[PDB]
């Protein structure tokens, strides 16, 4: 306990924001990807499934208000969340 | 003033993805956490069906804005995650 004081638009993988909302959580506002497609975009603009978009996750350290609505004391918390889109290979070598 | 109550590679998209990256170590021993992995990516260009380095085509890192602790004050800085492969910009 202490105390505290546009290029995805051109991506192969390409992406939309989503606002992720919360009152009980610091910050309160994650601005989150979703990727626009299955495929990735080829080089005519087409989606392509030979290849696939996937979000690329990550695991933020966030405040949440603890105990419940409480506006001066959080309890430290990680969570998971989608910061962008890849293109893969859809298969793995292992 | 506020009370407060107080890095692994387990996915295999950054070599699978047609702009891979390799991870770096960023350290600081009054920061919590004192160790992050940053993503940066392994080429300019991006692999085309081949297999080869198509320089007109970039690789750009993702970044994201993330929560640390620094010795006890609250701060925000940019990381990069991971790596997406764009078309360039070619006009004015
Ligand atoms: Cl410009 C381009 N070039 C190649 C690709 N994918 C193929 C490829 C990927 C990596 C290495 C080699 C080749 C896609 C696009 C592309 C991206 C975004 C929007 C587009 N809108 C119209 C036309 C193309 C677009
Ligand atoms: Cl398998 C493959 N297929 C297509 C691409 N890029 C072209 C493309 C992108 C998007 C849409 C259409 C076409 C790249 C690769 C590829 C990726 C990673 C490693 C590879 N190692 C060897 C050979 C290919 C590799």
């Amino acid at each position: 306990t202490v105390m505290v004081n546009d290029y995805y638009n051109r991506s192969t993988s390409p992406w939309n924001l989503h606002r992720n909302e919360d009152p009980e959580r610091y910050p309160s506002v994650i601005w989150e990807a979703k990727c626009r497609h299955l495929g990735c975009i080829n080089a005519d603009g087409n989606v392509d499934y030979h290849m696939n978009s996937v979000p690329i996750q990550q695991e933020i350290l966030v405040l949440r208000r603890e105990p419940p609505h409480s506006p001066n004391s959080f309890r430290l918390e990680k969570i998971l969340v989608s910061v962008g889109c890849t293109c893969v290979t859809p298969i793995v070598h292992h």
